[PDB]
């Protein structure tokens, strides 16, 4: 028995309203570098962790600032002229004393950090020399706890909300959604990148729907290793436009699709969107953490979404972070059930009490015509107590990486 | 003009069951890099102006800060460790003089530590800043794409820097007023003359069930105004008191309970004290684009837009500029009889002029009205304010309108 309440939505979809606006951030954009780079230290030091006491223990590592460095891009091959500079910030325990044995642990929280935000960078940033063309600075707090509080965390209870704070999901994706998103999945995949290398992690997508008509505005950054001349420059827009035409016509068929790439280059003046290494970040642009993606990977001005940001948050103890992600986990089961046409997920904590035992946790269904609500109220209270029941299990799938938070 | 209008068949927020609102007032770690980062592109736009007559490109929507740390004590605690802030993002750092063949370096960088060190002077009375903080700066020379697009028309109507949407809405609910008026009550410098042991980080999160309303106060006291653990409860209670009457004024005919730093202590005596007025000291860290919208406001309840409005230039940035101006659309429509709520969404493309791909307005109708009626009233709205989009440029550089 938990606070979850079933209730009917008689209002339309997303999908059939009238207008439609979603963006999303790709892997190489700025803000998306420090949403990924925030989380991949958080799971290092959840593995670094483990690996010493069995548990995790506190930190939140949701804090990195990319300055641009300075770059000079021309066709045939470019200059990187000074690097990218990021700093990690944010928390993590670092020495653990223990009275009874008289000892102090210290752990490799600053190392651990630095290492992961290198390995990271170097997954996805294909033309960037990390040795080279980044720093990787480090302010993280390195506080100090009792190891008896370890020896607590160590029974790996389920753990008590220490706020009120809350977490929103849906599903299923609308078709717009649905095509931002699997556009920059595409745009980033290794098979592309062999058939058009000319086509940067930096990848843009804003998507407008209006009735029927969607049009994709894409900004993509070119790596100038790639393209010797203007000519060359124009031919890789023209051959994403139609690797791009061609994936909505897998997803989006029956709809009017509308592609524009770089609208803002100017092919006279060779004004366009060139870079060395194939992301803004290089010089045009500057990044830091939980201004970007939701956990779903999108940006929606016509769902809900939560200001907070998931990344580098505790996977153990940070109700936003484990909420949104859990309320998304939910809503896309309860999306898969019989009858369930679209499927909206809010859980709210009670401080003091569980994680997995919240206030309220609020589903909101809109059915299918010709499906009674209360035969599908059962079924939906059982996914949700499922996942409420296996809320560890949610927390090992963020530390594996098995989920996002951007 | 593409300018779209849809009649919207819901409950409005304010007869909504639940609601859910938040501001982090100007002390918040948050806030304060939204503030400092608007701080330093209002001074670059000065500088600039002063020197050229015309404002240049410049993106300083990128401020990190890193929390210090510190030892309160009732009396008057100490700062250990200080606060480091960085000052980052894009600005023209240099121009090119053709004719000497000669680069000649603008005065970014001073006037940037000047204007966040102005800025943090005025919004914490109690730190210092000559050792309680550190303000480095690495902005940076933006690229040579955005400079002509800034360039290319700035003369007559400035290209839009980026494809990106803002959005606002109106009117405000009953809980979303009272959470931005406790805030703007609490950090008034009438209320600071009155309990100056009252600091200025205040995080408050409205929480509405049916017609209760419970507001919940996070307020950092400043530890060399209050003597002991009874001074200190003195002045959550004056606060409460005075919350409380603000809620009389503002929530006529709803139950409201004030709750104060909640995870308060009193056996232990481990309460919300600070040196400085800012849980900044403490560890907490804060960047820009992470609290209020433009409106000054978080709400998981209210359609949101994500662009940091703080510290975009105000000349061709729509992140900065169509989220002011959703609001001043939103504003009008909700004055329009039979109106009950208005959303409006502002989407750009990068490359047109700023006055958009698409003005999308959603309005909830009162129960007797006809939307075919407010639709024409609503686009002649929209496009009067797109028309003078140049005077919402001016209003942000003088300061009428904040970004958080």
């Amino acid at each position: 028995m938990r606070n979850i309440i079933v209730k009917k939505l008689d209002v339309e979809p997303i999908e059939e309203r009238p207008t439609e606006i979603v963006e999303r951030k790709g892997l190489g954009h700025p803000d998306s570098i420090c949403d990924g780079i925030a989380e991949s230290v958080s799971r290092a030091l959840c593995k670094m962790y483990m690996e010493k006491f069995g548990t995790i223990l506190h930190h939140n590592t949701d804090q990195v600032e990319l300055v641009g460095g300075h770059a000079y891009p021309k066709f045939g091959g470019g200059v990187m002229v000074s690097p990218i500079y990021i700093l990690l910030s944010g928390r993590a325990t670092m020495e653990i004393l223990d009275k009874e044995k008289n000892e102090v642990i210290k752990l490799p929280v600053g190392t651990t950090a630095v290492k992961a935000a290198k390995e990271y960078l170097k997954k996805v940033l294909r033309n960037v020399d990390v040795d080279k063309d980044v720093i990787i600075d480090c302010r993280i707090g390195q506080g100090s706890m009792d190891l008896v509080d370890v020896f607590e965390r160590q029974k790996n209870e389920v753990p008590l909300a220490n706020d009120t704070s809350f977490g929103v999901g849906y599903a299923p994706l609308s078709t717009t959604e649905r095509l931002v998103l699997e556009t920059e999945r595409f745009l980033n995949s290794d098979e592309l990148k062999n058939e058009i290398p000319a086509v940067g992690e930096d990848i843009k997508v804003m998507g407008l729907r209006e009735g029927k008509k969607i049009t994709l505005t894409i900004a993509m950054a070119v790596v100038d290793r790639y393209v010797k001349n203007i000519e060359e420059y124009k031919e890789v827009i023209e051959k994403v436009r139609k690797k791009v035409e061609d994936l909505a016509k897998k997803i989006a068929d029956g709809y009017e699709v509308e592609i524009h790439i770089n609208t803002a280059d100017d092919y006279e003046r060779e004004s366009v969107y060139l870079t060395v290494t194939g992301t803004s970040a290089e010089m045009g642009d500057d990044g830091s953490v939980g201004r970007g993606n939701r956990v779903n990977g999108l940006i929606t001005p016509f769902r809900p979404m939560s200001m907070e940001a998931a990344s580098g948050k505790n996977p153990v103890n940070h109700v936003g972070k484990i909420y949104n992600i859990l309320a998304n986990l939910i809503a896309n089961d309860i999306a898969k059930l019989e009858g369930v046409k679209e499927c909206y997920v809010r859980i709210l904590s009670q401080i003091g009490k569980p994680i997995n035992e919240p206030k309220a946790l609020d589903i909101e269904i809109i059915t299918e015509d010709s499906y009674d609500i209360k035969d599908i109220e059962p079924k939906a209270k059982e996914i949700a107590n499922k996942w409420l029941d296996n809320i560890m299990e949610v927390q090992k799938m963020i530390v594996e990486g098995k989920v996002t938070t951007f």
